[PDB]
Parts: structure tokens; C-alpha cells; sequence
């Protein structure tokens, strides 16, 4: 267990972090403090041409650049080593190897990557440096003091740069590479070049699904992408315009910097479309107006501004058109603004990818098994993520529905008040006919003023019985009852996700062990069997979860969804009937407000 | 690396799980399946007296009992070994060694322990077995298929049993033993016996704070206990009555079983006292009434039933007195029922223990350092837990306040409607005087009917200007504005807990490493220094957090609290003024409803 060293540092050779053709990178410590540092060792241009170039890099001080502290000579050989900032978490590759990131990073995490990569790039540019090969392996992750990832660039030895940035982001967004010959790019270097050159403009992906088969191009992100629609719509054009073949038509940096900053500077407002059963993230600038917001909601919901009715924390939200977004109420995915419309809409629900388990190859193979373990574990994470979202959609629906009924009831109580505000006036100016009567053209005139008036009271008896009928429907036994939502679908107390997470955790441990078993080239007899046992356990665990997922989570969800679609239908019919009833109270009120002063007479002297 | 074995199982001797004077327990595998099992090996009563006793235990099938599968003979010696259910998570001791449990288990986790221990005990009793020594080391934890802990009893070879159960529960509830001589019970066996025998009845703890110093007795749980007040009030009497010295006065099992089942059968309703700034868990039976609920709230809040005003999801909650608790709205700690009162109450806020860091002993000592690492890490977890709760209290306050203003506004709109419901009637029966007038005891009579009536309209001008004044205070610029709550205290976006958690995680890793360093009796030169380095890092991390905790989390919280206390004061004054104004509209309404038919005259023929 020998180790090399320098005056200030030392490191086991076993503790290697990275290996390149030019150099190796190990994890060592400062001899005097014990502090962890990354050691970059060159095993090996004239000597002082380098002493100069070392100084300028030493000057680089930036958040999204791995810090170069010092340059030392190893002790046994004089070859140059680099003492660099150690990143305990690893790299973006490490992250992307996580099964829970098998279908892309969470949106929140993705945004940190975007931010930090871009800031690092610009700093390089601001100093004239070019990073010929950006890639997930170049991008280190560290935990910031606030618990948030901070990403930092390393290993740099400009349109060409935009390409590898593009591939990385697609990879980061989806967990997969955008350009995939069958089996592998390496396996099919030739198929890959045709794909990249023959890529039609605007396209962001190209997939060969069969051997020597055609390429499925797409301008859209896969369904399995976790990024919100709001973001996909913004992200997509950037990729399309930096993944352009003819460099004649490339976008350029300043434009690139502007378009990404415009995204990064946007805040997110969480919106839930109650009639479509769809959650939405609205990406909007602080200084954009509510008018623009409504337009943005329409783009994702197809609800025109005039039809957009807003609900927040159990009550209506009325936005001044020109109200800036930074002054809006605080929202989360869990606490969104609900949108409803008085116009019928198709109930969509959650759209997700139907993904089945890959087959498990019985042939014992350390490299194959570890690769397989990742894929099968990745699906369940996705399945677990979908299960969570389905529940969220149901929980939000249930909350929103509860709130809307109370809102309608407010309207109902508002209108009942109005009726009782015009009954009173009407009664007084009719009971004041008779009282004044008991004080034949006159009588011929008054009967009209009476009969016609008595028709209004008669018209209100027809309203009264109809409101009581709406009240009847809003009551617990009413046909618009809430009870069903708690009888249908799934609830937190079912703990289906936790039930799935237990299975995922057993599977994830085995995956990591298989990952370990791979690095050790050969197993002992016993360890060989255990690998084969746990291989079978993997499939058993995956099969149980999927059965549970489809039979329990999805099935009960679709039943809840079908009941909602019809229940919505009822709600819309009621509001329309109430509105008609509301307007009649207004029509009556103004007809009564003319016969109130219908006091006309002319008198002698 | 030799290993023993039997026909069906084998196990490394290095992989030991437990060690007793009679036997050792190792973790092994089934030879044919590879499945993990606990192996209990006896190194060593007549032979078949045992073959019989083995069969009855083999029959025991229970959820809270570790399963005994089979009994085999080791291969090299014929001494008897036991194949038992392996519990991957470990024991309650393991759990209690976690720094985040240094001050007791989370309430939810504690309840699973209570449930599972009791069910296991009863099963033993139901079969006549006695478990002479229950203890945290006897109690194994496994993850249930729903992600919830399942606890299972093992290693059994009845008032006396209630004692060790009692100590365990106090230990589980607080993270500490109830009876503690200075330094240690073992260290002071003699001081301990005096404490246990000389313990005054009713007491649940006894602590010697100085060497040869007195004992601080307590009948209450420590402030640092995480259990809700609702539970403490229920748990305390059980402990007091099973920690009784004179076994003459012990409680007995049937009573014990009844009292605990009565607790376990209770559901929890989350309540937040908005005026006291205190969260509460109400432990109530499904079949108990709202009447009883209100009584239960009074016990924790001192708000009498009549004064209890309920709010849920932004709107008033009106409970039928006899409404059963199982039909109540769903609550969480995050989504509680808010309680308010029209009567002044002292603002309490969160009550927690002020705990400072222990001193770190510079003397390198593997046993001492590991013990110290736990304590100092335990405090920060507690500090982290308090930070989270303080934020929760602030977030809930902010939400509740937002809701209450809207509720008052509903009242305000309800009353404005009423005014406009009695103005209309009043106007009609006054404008109908004049209109009827233009058709001297009579005139002498009417002026009264006019003047007195005109006083009511004059009285309503005084109301109108006063309501507009209340409206003025409820508006954004109003003196009862919300804005301050977002300017004061702390918010989720500050990420103070996450900032603290980062520090806690660095500290926790070192603790676990120190725990590892202890087990290995001696360190190499390098490993020796690193232990000393990380020892210093521990203190540095702890000091930074505490500074951040006191200066940032607590300080801003207390400012928010002080502003709330005064803001509440304003709110109460307004509701009282509104009520007075509301009642005047009622007083006026009935005085106007008498002069409406004040139409009296007698006529010839
Ligand atoms: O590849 C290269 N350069 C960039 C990479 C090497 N450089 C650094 N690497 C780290 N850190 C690091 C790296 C890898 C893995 C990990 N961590 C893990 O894998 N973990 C963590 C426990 C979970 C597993 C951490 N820090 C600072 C630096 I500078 C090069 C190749 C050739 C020349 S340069
Ligand atoms: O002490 C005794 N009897 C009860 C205890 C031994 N019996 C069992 N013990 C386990 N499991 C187990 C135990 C200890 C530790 C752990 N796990 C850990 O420490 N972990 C997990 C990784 C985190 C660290 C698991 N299962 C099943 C059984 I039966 C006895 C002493 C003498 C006679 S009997
Ligand atoms: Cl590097
Ligand atoms: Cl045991
Ligand atoms: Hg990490
Ligand atoms: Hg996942
Ligand atoms: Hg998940
Ligand atoms: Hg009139
Ligand atoms: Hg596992
Ligand atoms: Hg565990
Ligand atoms: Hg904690
Ligand atoms: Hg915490
Ligand atoms: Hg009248
Ligand atoms: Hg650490």
C-alpha cells in the first residue's frame, strides 16, 4: 500500500478519482492540516512557458470553476502535480448514474446545472479561455452551504463547444443521449456520423430502434422527461438552435447567453388546471404582467384569459391585469393556484410513458448485470415518481374541489342575499299599494300596476324553489357531493409510494453492490452465488412493484379520474343554472326599481 | 477468516450481531437459498427436556416476536445453535444511538414501539411466558413492507417486568435513563439503589446533578422530550404507576393493557392555538364527541368551549357538538385546525430547552471522544429540530392570520349586506310618510313618527363612517396589515434548516467514523492525526451552527413573535368594535320593524 507525496501533500494511489492519458487524479490530504484536496499528477513544451501559464490560471477565482490552489513537484520524480479543490460528491456523471435520475434530473436540480455551467463558461470567455471538451465527466458537484448543489467546471486543456454542451443538457434532461445508433455510438461510429450530419434542422434527437433500422427523429422532449411543460417549451428552442449541423446557422454565444439568462431569470408559478386535471409550472419574469400570465396559462391550458377563474387557499383570487408577478401569493407544487373555466374542457389527467421491465439476461456477466441493474432500477424510480405524482394530482383535485364548492356556496349566499334585498323593496311597494288604496280609470290603472307587479312575485316563487334545488344539490346528500373522491382513488394513508420505496431500496442496494462486484473483476465461489441470488431477487422485487403499481396505484387512479370527469360535468351545469338564476334576480330588480317611483299625479292649485 | 457452519447454514465469525455469556449471535446465510438469517450459537439440563421446550417456541407465530425457524447442530461440535429471523436494522438501542434520537424518538416512531412491545408482551402472557429482562437491546427493529418500523421481541430465557419496560419507555421518550446517579448507574450502584427505593411515589425520574449531590425528582417529562403535550399527559400516569417502589401498589397487567390500548386506539387531531402561538395534538377516541374535543382543547389551551372559534382551510369550521371524531376533516401538523378566541390570551410561543455544547476534552481518547461526538451531535439535531419547529410555527401563524382576516372580511361583508337590507326598508317607510303626507293632532303625531325615525337614519350615518373605518383598517395600508409577517421572522427560502443540516451531516459522518475508530482499538500514526483533526472540526462545525442558530433563527423568530403579540391585540379590539357595530344594526332593524306597520286608524261606517 505505497503512496506518493509532495512537500505539502500525500495520497494513496488506491484512492484514485480520475484517470487520463496525460495524468491521473487522486484524493489526498494536506500534510499540515489534514484537509482533503484533489491531486492531479502528470507522468509526462519548454519549462517556463508553463510557469507563466500556471500563474494566470491561479488567478481564476469563480464559483463555477474548481479552484486551483497550488502547483507542486512530486518527491520521487520531478514531474509536475496539481493541487486542486476536491469535490466529495463527484461529477454530473456520478449523479446521472443514479437510477432516480435515469430519466433526467429533477427540474429544480437541472436548473442549478444550467445556471452553474453557463456562469463557468462565460467566466472562461470573459478571460479568453476555451474548454474544448465540456462533458458530464468534466462537471463536478459539491454541496453548497445551503444544501443546494453547486456545479464547478474542471479538466480544460466557440460553436464546437455548444454541441457538447447541448448533448450534455439533453442527457441531463432525459437521462439519455440525444443521438443513439443501435447498441451504442462507439459500437456504431459510422451510423452516428450519418445521424449527426444527416440530422434534419430543428431536430433535437435521433434514435435507431432496430439494428440497421431507421432513425426516429423528434423535436420534442420524451414524455419520461421530468421537466415541466413550461420549461420544455423554453428549453427546446435553445437545443434545436445549438444542435444545428451547418455551423453557418449556428446561434452564437451572446444570443445563447441572453436566451438562457432569460430562462434563469424567470420565476415559477405553480398552477393546477382543475378541469383538465393537469399541473403546470408557469415560467414568468418578475416584471411581466398578469395579462401576460393569463396568456401563458392559455398556452398550457388553452383557456382564454376571459375564461380564467382563479382560486387560492380556499378563496377566489382576483388579479389586477397589471399586477407584477413578484407580488403574487407564494405557491408550491403542493400549494398551487387553481384554474377553472365556465366552458367545457376535455379531462386530460397525467400523461406519462408506459415503460415495461427489460428482460434479465440469465448469463452471469459482471459488466452486463451491473448495466442491467441500473436500467431495471431506473424504471421503478420512474414508476415511483409517477405514483407520487398521481397521488399529488388526486390530493390536489380533492382539495380544489372542496374549495370550489365553498366558493359556489359563497356565490349562492351572495345571490340569496340579493333576492332578500329585492323581495323587501318589492313587498313594501306592493303592500303600499293596498294600504294607499284603502284610503274608474284610476282603478283601471292600478290593477295593471298590481297584476303586472304580482307577476314579479309569482316569478320569484319560481326562483325560490329553484335555488332551494341548487342548495339541495350542494348539500351532503346532494348530487354534487364530495364523498366519492374519498371513496375513489388512493390516499396518503395507503402508503403506496412507501410500499414501493421499500422495494426500490432493496433493489438499489443490490444495484450498488453489483456496481461494486463489477469493479472487482472476479468473485470467490460464495460471492459468485450471492450475485446470482441477488440477481434473481432483483427481478422478483421489480415484478412485485410493477404489479402493485399497475393493479393498485394506476387502476384506482383511473377510476377516480373517470368519476371526476362526470362530476365536473355536473358542476358546470349547476353554475350555468345558477348564473341564469342570478341574472333573473338582476332583471327583476331593475323592473321593480321603476315601479317604485311610479308615483305620478297632477293637482289643482 | 474461518467460519463455522451447519448442514443448512454457514456464517463468518467476524459477522457477529450479539454476544452473551451463554451464547453468541452471528449473521449467516441459508446454504441453499443464500437468505440472511440470525444464527444463535450455544457453546454450553437433560437433552430431551429441551427437545420438548423447543417445540412450543417453534409454534409461536406473532408479528412482534422474532421468528424462530429451526434448531440445528453445528458441524464441528454438537453444541446446539438457533436459526432465527435476522433483523437488518438492528435494535431499539441502535436507534437510540442516533443523535437525532438523543432527546427521544419522534412521536410517530415512539407509538410504533409502544404498540409492538405491548402486543409482544401480551402474546407471551397469553401463552404463559415471562420475559425476565426486557430492554432496548432485546428489542429489534425491522422495516415493514409499508416503510414503517415493526418492532419484534427476542432473547427471553409479572410486575418486575413492568419496571424494565418503564425505564425503556422513559429512555425511548427522552433519549435518557430516568434514574441517573452522577457519572453512571454502574459507577454508582449504591447511589442508584437509594434512588430507586427512596423514590417518592408518583415520581418518574431522579437525577443527581453534582457528585454526592442531591436528586432532582420530577413527575413531568423534560422540555426536550419531543412527544406532544397531549401524549405526555396520557403517558405520564402510566409510568408513574408502573415505576412504583412498593410492589403492594403496583398496577398490574390487565389495567396496564387497558390504559395503553386506550392510548393506542386514540387518533390525533392537529390543532394550532393562534393567540398562544402553540401547536397541539389532541388525542381523542373515534367515538368521543366534539363536546369532549372542546374540553380536550381547553385542557391544553385554557380556552373554554364557548370561546373556541374554529378555522380550517381558510374558512370557519362549525362542529355539531355530537359529531364524532372519525368524521372530522383530515389534519396534519402542517394542516391543523386553527383555534381563536374573542377573549385576550397571553402569547406563549414555542417552549424549548436551552442547551449549550458540552466541552470537548482535548485528551485523545477513543472511548471518550466517541461518547462526546454523540452528545455534541445530539444537541445540534435538537437545535435543528427546534429550528424546524420555529419555522413551522411562523409559517402556520402567517397562514392562519391570512385566513382570519378573510373570515372577518366575510363577517364585514355579511354585516354590510344587513345594513343595506335595513336601509332599504327604512327608506321605503320614511319616503312613504312624505308621499302619503302630501295626500293638528295628526301632524303633531306624524312629526314624532318622523323625527324619531330620522334619528335612526342619523344613527346609521354614525355606523357607516365607522364601518368604512374598519374597512380602512382591513385594507393593505390598514393598521391591521399582513405585510409585517413577511418582513419579520424567517421563511423557507432562507434555507436555515438546510444550512444547519449541512453542518449536521459533516458532524454526523465524523461521529460515525469515531464510532468506527473506537471499535478498532488503536490507530496508525496517520489515522491518529486525522482523528485529532476531525475532533477539532467537530467543535468548529458545532460552534458555527449554534451561532447561526441563536443569531439568525431564534433572534428573527422572537422579533416576529413580539410583533404578533401586539398585532393580535389590535385584531381583538377590531372584532369587539365590529361586534358592537353588528349588534347596533340588529337593534336598529327591530326598532324599524315596529314602525313599519305603525299604521293605525279608525273610520266611520
Ligand atoms: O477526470 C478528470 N478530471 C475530473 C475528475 C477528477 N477531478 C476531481 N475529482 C473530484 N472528485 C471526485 C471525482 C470522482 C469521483 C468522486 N466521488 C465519487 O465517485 N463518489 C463519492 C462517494 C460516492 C462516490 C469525486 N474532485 C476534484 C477534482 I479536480 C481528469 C482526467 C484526466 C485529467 S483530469
Ligand atoms: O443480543 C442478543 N440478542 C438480540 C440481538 C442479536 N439477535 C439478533 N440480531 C439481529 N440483528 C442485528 C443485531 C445487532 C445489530 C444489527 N445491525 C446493526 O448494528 N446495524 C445495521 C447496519 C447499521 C448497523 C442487527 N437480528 C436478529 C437477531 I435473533 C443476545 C445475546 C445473548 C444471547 S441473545
Ligand atoms: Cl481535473
Ligand atoms: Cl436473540
Ligand atoms: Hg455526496
Ligand atoms: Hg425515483
Ligand atoms: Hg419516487
Ligand atoms: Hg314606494
Ligand atoms: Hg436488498
Ligand atoms: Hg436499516
Ligand atoms: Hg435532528
Ligand atoms: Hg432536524
Ligand atoms: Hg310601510
Ligand atoms: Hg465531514
Amino acid at each position: 500500500g505505497s503512496m506518493q507525496s509532495t512537500s505539502n501533500h500525500l495520497w494513496l494511489l488506491s484512492d484514485i478519482l480520475g484517470q487520463g492519458a496525460t495524468a491521473n487524479v487522486f484524493r489526498g490530504r494536506h500534510k499540515k492540516t489534514g484537509d482533503l484536496f484533489a491531486i492531479k499528477v502528470f507522468n509526462n513544451r519548454p519549462v517556463d512557458v508553463q510557469m507563466r501559464e500556471f500563474e494566470v490560471l491561479k488567478k481564476l477565482n469563480h464559483k463555477n470553476i474548481v479552484k486551483l490552489f497550488a502547483i507542486e513537484e512530486e518527491t520521487t520524480t520531478r514531474h509536475k502535480v496539481l493541487i486542486m479543490e476536491f469535490c466529495p460528491c463527484g461529477s454530473l456523471y456520478t449523479v446521472l448514474e443514479e437510477p432516480s435520475n435515469a430519466y433526467g434530473l429533477p427540474e429544480s436540480e437541472f436548473l442549478i446545472v444550467l445556471r452553474d455551467v453557463v456562469g463557468g463558461m462565460n467566466h472562461l470567455r470573459e478571460n479568453g479561455i476555451v474548454h474544448r471538451n465540456i462533458k458530464p465527466g468534466n462537471i463536478m458537484r459539491v454541496i453548497g452551504e445551503d444544501g443546494q448543489s453547486v456545479y464547478k467546471l474542471t479538466d480544460f486543456g466557440a460553436t464546437v463547444d455548444l454541441w457538447s454542451i447541448g448533448v450534455t443538457f439533453y442527457h441531463a434532461a432525459t437521462g439519455s443521449l440525444p443521438f443513439r445508433p443501435f447498441e451504442g455510438p462507439r459500437r456504431n461510429k459510422e451510423v452516428m456520423y450519418k445521424i449527426i450530419t444527416g440530422k434534419p434542422s430543428g431536430a433535437i434527437s435521433g434514435v435507431q430502434k432496430a439494428e440497421n433500422g431507421p432513425i426516429d427523429w423528434s423535436g420534442d422532449m420524451p414524455v419520461s422527461c421530468s421537466l415541466s411543460r413550461g420549461l420544455q417549451v423554453l428549453l427546446t428552442p435553445v437545443l434545436a438552435n445549438i444542435l444545428e449541423a451547418d455551423q453557418e446557422k449556428c446561434w452564437g454565444f451572446d444570443q445563447f447567453f441572453a436566451e438562457t439568462s432569460d430562462i434563469l431569470h424567470r420565476m415559477v408559478i405553480h398552477v393546477f388546471s382543475l378541469q383538465q386535471m393537469t399541473a403546470h409550472k408557469i415560467y414568468i419574469h418578475s416584471y411581466n404582467t398578469a395579462t401576460i400570465f393569463h396568456e401563458l396559462v392559455y398556452k398550457q391550458t388553452k383557456i382564454i384569459s376571459s375564461n380564467q377563474e382563479l382560486i387560492y387557499e380556499g378563496r377566489r383570487l382576483v388579479l389586477e391585469p397589471g399586477r407584477l408577478a413578484q407580488h403574487f401569493p407564494k405557491t408550491t407544487e403542493e400549494n398551487p393556484i387553481f384554474v377553472v373555466s365556465r366552458e367545457p374542457l376535455n379531462t386530460i389527467g397525467l400523461i406519462y410513458e408506459k415503460i415495461s421491465l427489460p428482460k434479465v439476461h440469465p448469463r452471469y456477466d459482471l459488466d452486463g448485470d451491473a448495466s442491467m441493474a441500473k436500467a431495471i432500477t431506473g424504471v421503478v424510480c420512474y414508476a415511483c415518481r409517477i405514483a407520487s405524482t398521481l397521488l399529488l394530482y388526486q390530493e390536489l383535485m380533492r382539495k380544489g374541489i372542496r374549495w370550489l364548492i365553498e366558493l359556489i356556496k359563497d356565490d349562492y349566499n351572495e345571490t340569496v342575499h340579493k333576492k332578500t334585498e329585492v323581495v323587501i323593496t318589492l313587498d313594501f311597494c306592493i303592500r303600499n299599494i293596498e294600504k294607499t288604496v284603502k284610503v274608474a280609470a284610476e282603478l283601471g290603472e292600478i290593477s295593471d300596476i298590481h297584476t303586472k307587479l304580482l307577476r314579479l312575485s309569482s316569478s320569484q316563487g319560481t326562483i325560490e324553489t329553484s335555488l332551494q334545488d341548487i342548495d339541495s344539490r350542494l348539500s351532503p346528500g346532494g348530487s354534487l357531493a364530495d364523498a366519492w373522491a374519498h371513496q375513489e382513488g388512493t390516499h396518503p394513508k395507503d402508503r403506496n409510494v412507501e410500499k414501493l420505496q421499500v422495494l426500490l431500496n432493496c433493489m438499489t442496494e443490490i444495484y450498488y453492490q453489483f456496481k461494486k462486484d463489477k469493479a472487482e473483476r472476479r468473485l470467490a465461489y460464495n460471492e459468485e452465488q450471492i450475485h446470482k441470488f441477488d440477481k434473481q431477487k432483483l427481478y422478483y422485487h421489480a415484478t412485485k412493484a410493477m404489479t402493485h403499481f399497475t393493479d393498485e396505484c394506476v387502476k384506482k387512479y383511473e377510476a377516480f379520474l373517470n368519476k371526476s370527469e362526470e362530476w365536473i360535468r355536473k358542476m358546470l351545469h349547476l353554475r350555468k343554472q345558477l348564473l341564469s338564476l342570478t341574472n333573473q334576480c338582476f332583471d327583476i330588480e331593475e323592473e321593480v326599481s321603476k315601479y317604485q317611483e311610479y308615483t305620478n299625479e297632477l293637482q289643482e292649485t
